[PDB]
C-alpha cells in the first residue's frame, strides 16, 4: 500500500542509517525512490560530522543511493507561500521543516517521520505522513 | 573598508531594498559583487508573501540583479563541519545562520548584517562580518564622493 516516492526528515534519515535498520534500509532502497531535501542531508550531516572528521565521503554514498533535491527556486517560492500563510494563522515552524515539507510536496513524496504531529499545520497545503514505526512495519510486512 | 565581494543576511537585505535606501544599493550593486545564499532570498521571499506581494516575480527580479548561491555540495559539507564543531562547544546555532556564514566563507564575501554578535562563534573559521550602519556609513562616502 506504499507509495513509489518517499522522503526522510533527519532524525528518521539518521534512524534509517543506524547500523539496528540495515535491512530496512536495504529493502527500502530496492523498492522505492527516495526524494532527499538537501536540508535534511545536511543535517543529517551535522549528526554524522559530530562523530567523523571527514564526512565527504558520506556524502559521495548519499548522492549516489539517494535523489538529493536541491533548494531549487520553486522550492523557496512556494516555501515562502506556506511560511506566510501558517505565520497569519499564528504558527511559525522552523526552516528544516518548511524546506523538508515543501520539498515533499514539490516531488509527491510520502514523509516518513518519528513526529508526523510536527508537520500536521501542513497537511493543508498537501503533504502526507507517516510514522516511522508504521513504515517500519509496512516494510517488515514485506516478507515472501 | 569593503572587500570587492559582499553579502547581507535577510533583513539587511530587506532595508537595503527599502525606497529610502535606493542611492545606497544602487551604489553597492555598481561597485561590488553581492552574493547572497539561497536561505537569504527565501528569508526574503517569506516577508514578501506575509506582504501578499508577488513571489514569482519578486525572485525573479532578485536573481536579475544578484549572484544567487545555492546551497552548493562544498557548502552543505563544510556548514556541517562547522556546525558539529559549534554543537561540540555547546553552542546552537540556527541553519540559516549557518549557511549564511559558510557561504560568505566559500565566496570570501563580507557579511553585513544587523546582528553581527550572532554570526561571532563562527569568525574562527574565516568569516568576516560589519555592522549594517557602519556599511551605509561607508557607501554614503562614495555617494557623495
Amino acid at each position: 500500500p506504499l507509495p513509489p516516492d518517499i522522503t526522510f526528515d533527519s532524525l528518521a534519515l539518521i534512524k534509517m542509517h543506524s547500523q539496528n535498520m540495515k535491512r530496512i534500509l536495504e529493502v527500502t532502497l530496492a523498492k522505492f525512490t527516495v526524494n532527499l531535501s538537501i536540508v535534511t542531508v545536511y543535517r543529517y550531516l551535522t549528526a554524522r560530522a559530530y562523530l567523523k572528521k571527514n564526512i565527504e565521503a558520506e556524502f559521495e554514498i548519499l548522492k549516489d543511493i539517494y535523489n538529493i533535491v536541491p533548494l531549487l527556486d520553486d522550492i523557496a517560492i512556494k516555501a515562502a507561500q506556506i511560511e506566510a500563510n501558517l505565520i497569519k494563522k499564528e504558527i511559525t515552524l522552523d526552516m528544516e521543516d518548511i524546506i523538508t515539507a515543501t520539498t515533499a510536496i514539490y516531488t509527491n513524496s510520502l514523509l516518513v517521520t518519528d513526529d508526523p504531529k510536527r508537520y500536521e499545520p501542513i497537511r493543508r497545503f498537501g503533504l502526507d505522513t507517516m510514522p516511522l514505526d508504521k513504515f517500519i512495519k509496512e516494510v517488515e510486512l514485506m516478507v515472501e
